[PDB]
């Protein structure tokens, strides 16, 4: 059977996303809007900073910017946690330490508001260096593929997910992004808990050469694996 989550994902959804972030007390908002398809794991996203300049590298907000979208192949169908909480939607919060760095400290909430599936999110970092990498502008506007590993937190009807983002620095180094999370559903509602398995994700940042205000458009691809004999 499909279940309510599930069926509010079977067609392309409109998405958006919107952010208040304060990074050292450089304060900045972020607006963006496009499009899901959970069914080819697929996001297609612009971002506009609405306050002038964005104060950190766009990179860095990459992994901020709805899981919900990831495709979720019909044998991994019961491990789909993202969905199971949707209408209402789930809590998503976030550390990320950047390596010699500050850190992000990230709350998103993530739920359908009529036909548009919503990603507000207020983003707080302290502890940079204001000549480092991330205020200093030194990342490179590119992005790495990752895996991403989710566990269970069944104690806390939810999530835990960890991963590493290895941003790369115009000198030929690597500014790394450790990322600590948990999702958490908005609703008392069941959810479905999942075995051990992995997101792969792969990731494309480019400019729209019509948009004179700082911005990102990125396409982004997410499938789920690592569960799996019929041949």
């Amino acid at each position: 059977m499909v279940s309510k989550g599930e069926e509010l994902f079977t067609g392309v959804v409109p998405i958006l996303v919107e952010l208040d972030g304060d990074v050292n007390g450089h304060k900045f908002s972020v607006s963006g809007e496009g499009e899901g398809d959970a069914t080819y794991g697929k996001l297609t996203l612009k971002f506009i900073c609405t306050t002038g300049k964005l104060p950190v590298p766009w990179p860095t907000l990459v992994t901020t910017f709805v899981q919900c979208f990831a495709r979720y192949p019909d044998h991994m169908r019961q491990h789909d946690f993202f969905k199971s909480a949707m209408p209402e939607g789930y809590v998503q919060e976030r550390t990320i330490f950047f390596k010699d760095d500050g850190n992000y400290k990230t709350r998103a909430e993530v739920k359908f508001e009529g036909d548009t599936l919503v990603n507000r999110i207020e983003l707080k970092g302290i502890d940079f260096k204001e000549d480092g990498n991330i205020l200093g502008h030194k990342l490179e506007y590119n992005y790495n593929s990752h895996n991403v590993y989710i566990m269970a937190d069944k104690q806390k009807n939810g999530i835990k997910v960890n991963f590493k983002i290895r941003h790369n620095i115009e000198d030929g180094s690597v500014q790394l992004a450790d990322h600590y999370a948990q999702n958490t559903p908005i609703g008392d509602g069941p959810v479905l808990l999942p075995d051990n398995h992995y997101l792969s994700y792969q990731s494309a940042l480019s400019k729209d050469p019509n948009e004179k205000r700082d911005h990102m458009v990125l396409l982004e691809f997410v499938t789920a694996a690592g569960i799996t004999e019929l041949y």
